[PDB]
């Protein structure tokens, strides 16, 4: 036999990093959860017990806090490919770096309408992720996303003129519920290396709110026709506005809430334009992906 | 044997309603999960497989949905009492219902600086609770709460002065990060009927802002002394504001975030006044309580 | 404002601890997650910021470890009476300590038929539990559970002859399908102190060992009438079997799988003696409580 | 913009089965939750709001509950062979099928030692998976795995010999506690078509039994080097075992148990030898994959 593919590392690895401005007492904090995995010639550590081509688990842990302390860690874009690109440098038979960076909210609170100084709340559970690889000899690749983004239109959503045949029930209609969890992302051009990502900083944050406003207006203004049709206009519209990336892919659950009829009980009138009260399924959903990228 | 205590109905109904206003267009969405459980002369049903006494749980379900259909579901505390009141009235053997309401967050998107009119975000994921008890000639009793409701602060804790003896390791400090889940909760007096809730129907929404303000405003102000005496000067407030509140109870997790020494390699500092870099901690949590009433 | 009720500690604690034979070489693991609370005298650390009261969470933490180093862990009413017991002997102020702890399965492997010294699976999450409070002056009152006991059976399930109104739906059934998650919990008499614990010793396994053999044997063998009425005859026979019990509760989930009509797909028939496929349901769901006691 | 990928469909499709044997009355019972997310000539849904090419999402699922009523659910990667092929033979515009299917344990109850005809326990989280690819023109591609096995040996685990350089800690061992949670996939070569996967079917549960019998064993028998090479012998052992797998996948979190020392405590010993309780990490945990072939 013979090891194919192999990487190990470090999961789960939760960091925090406050910055403090000593003019002015402002204090930022940011809170991720870090994964990365190694490849390179450590198959003997599989076949023959050979540890002396491991880097330990553990001691990859130490080095993502003692990156953390030692660099920025925004955008995260940036810091996963200082982190990536430290293994390879490094060890010389490590020859990639897998890094995902997982960030959560900690959003400035305003009390009495000012910012407050030190004091921050977790204002929703979406996230803004990258996945960064770095292979050594082709550069740096990233996937940058945001994920969790949970969103609700009580109208203006049709679904008519699917194919009808002897395993369909499902009835069209021309006014829906559409609520679904976005997952979009974008990904960027290969980049040669850690001086082009920093040529690059200011585009990353500037690209995720671009990534979100798109998202949010998009779905509620478009009159949607089906996920498939209000996906690809997202989508379209990112790809527009920066040049540098190549694809961007959503991933889109359809979460249904169906209608009640209650007419059984005294002749309650419950669906239709008489449609108030509804019950969300939580299972089955539907599914909706697709990936867009430039003629 | 004997039947000392026994309840039981349905769990874990979802149900969403919309608001269409005919004259604007606007429309508004509320989701709830929703539990009932009642007591009352259903002891046969366990001991003598007497199902006659059953109040089936599917038909609980059923009575939810209609009950929504009928009446306003806000504010959670009227709608809770409606619908534990109909049990008790429509069913002579049935002397108490409980009513659960877990509101999840359906909050108005803006696009452009402008409410939209049917597009909705969960921008959190705390939640308005109350749990509403109503038992044939006692009224009907309602705890409010939030929860949820997720916070840090990066300076601005101490925790110095605690008994120190042969099972104590932990260092006094003078800055610390303090975060926390909050989960508070707010005893209203009994009402004697439908018709006192009803005439106190301003106070549940005007008292749920009020405390998570004060919740807000009290954990980015107060220079912490400990949970405990940060959180009881939430609940002395709250107290203050509504004289129709009995008790307040808070229940806050202690989140740790510990130091992490890196002088180990090249002599860097993380410690004390240079720590940047932190290890927020799953497990353990500390887990403070309070219940505070008036005088 | 005063202080009704407070309680304090560490939360989430978990804790391995191993015992090797060294005759024998066999060893056993156990592993648990352990919360203890205590209250006393401690209203100043809430409304003066007096922290010479408090016992730091991270010091019961610390008394956690140290206990179950230095006693037997199983069975967890012994244990969770000598570490409730601990805190009231040693702190003067404080009068009641409530001890929480949940078991983890770690079941010895069966390697070609033969017991393995040392290698462990976790074979089901169900749970074994304890809630144990000591009270100053009142003796150590004891809950033992079981919990995440999922159980399933496919006919020898009716329910019919309950209430109909215009408000049910429901069609009675001679034959339907009834899965559960068990949580049994057994009440026993107060103890004096920890001499009496140690005194029925033996009775603690004995007696969760016959809760879960019964609660087992009952569901498999009940052709039940109802939820209400298999789980009455489960907590009756537990307090037959084992006479220091005072109460047995169960608290059951009614598992939804409902009937799937194909009819419509070329008359296909999946419905009452033909039902075949059917939907398990994740929500709602019934939930079905009775505490049981002696006459 | 163009569309570069595509796939769409239901996930979540929650389905139980009951077969009877009419003769000995004894009820066998499978559950498993699908999804199936189809590829096509699709893209104008995307692109135009054309509708037409779109088998909805909810026919999908009626399609998944037919297949169930038709054809056996069992092995599960002949049902889903099944499935897939259905959606590409019927439309002539979808070109791929795929399905995942996750199989739910539901074991016989033993009662008084006599397994009971209808009874069933979760004796285990512990899944069964297939991945089911069904590409016309390409033939069936299935990757059969187990998931949520999760086991612990409390000695017989070294790891000593890595990398030492200023990035490390961590203290070589001859004796650890060694905890993970199982992911194993054995991938078939592919298969030309239904009759060719039915040609096979008795392989697929001897192939799954066999995997889990030589993952259990190696785990507990060897003297473990890592966790790498462990993993390692499994992998070699089960392409020993079946000549129709082309590859064996294992992804192995290492599930930390760290020593306490509790000597600042009246010189307890609970370190190296007398170590006897340990506090399990939750986070962060090691990851390590490999991916074995043929040579
Ligand atoms: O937007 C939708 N897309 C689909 O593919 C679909 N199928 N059922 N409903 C649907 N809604
Ligand atoms: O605010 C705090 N309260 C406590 O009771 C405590 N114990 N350890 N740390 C603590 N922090
Ligand atoms: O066993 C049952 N008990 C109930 O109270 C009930 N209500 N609907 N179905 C039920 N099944
Ligand atoms: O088995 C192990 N493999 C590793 O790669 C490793 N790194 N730290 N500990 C480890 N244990
Ligand atoms: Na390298
Ligand atoms: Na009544
Ligand atoms: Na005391
Ligand atoms: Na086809």
């Amino acid at each position: 036999s013979a090891v194919k593919a192999a990487r190990y590392g470090k999961d789960n690895v939760r960091v925090y990093k406050v910055h403090k401005d000593e003019k002015t007492g402002v204090q930022t904090v940011y809170e991720m959860t870090v994964c990365v995995l190694l490849e390179g010639e450590i198959e003997t550590s599989y076949t023959k017990a050979d540890n002396s081509v491991i880097v330990a688990t553990d001691s990859i842990k130490n080095t993502i806090y003692i990156t953390a302390k030692q660099n920025p860690v925004t955008p995260p874009e940036l810091f996963g490919s200082i982190l990536g690109t430290h293994f390879i440098e490094k060890y010389n038979h490590i020859h990639a770096a897998h890094v995902n960076i997982v960030c959560h909210r900690w959003t400035r609170m305003d009390i009495d309408g000012k910012p407050h100084p030190h004091s921050f709340i977790r204002d929703s559970e979406e996230k803004r992720n990258v996945q960064v690889d770095v292979v050594e000899g082709k550069g740096i690749d990233i996937k940058s996303s945001l994920s969790g983004l949970t969103v609700l239109k009580s109208t203006n959503s049709q679904f008519w003129g699917f194919l009808r045949d002897e395993y369909t029930t499902l009835k069209e209609t021309w006014d829906r519920i559409l609520s679904t969890d976005v997952d979009a992302t974008w990904q960027w051009k290969n980049f040669s290396g850690l001086q082009e990502v920093r040529s690059h900083v200011p585009k990353f944050d500037a690209t995720w709110a671009t990534a979100r406003e798109v998202t949010l207006k998009t779905f509620a203004e478009d009159n949607s026709a089906s996920v498939q049709a209000t996906m690809y206009k997202m989508a379209e519209q990112i790809l527009a506005r920066q040049q540098l990336i190549e694809t961007v892919e959503y991933s889109l659950p359809n979460k249904h809430y169906f209608e009640i009829d209650l007419s059984w009980h005294k002749g309650l009138q419950n669906t239709g334009k008489n449609a108030e009260v509804f019950a969300p399924q939580s299972d089955p959903n539907g599914l909706i992906k697709c990936t867009v990228g430039r003629s």
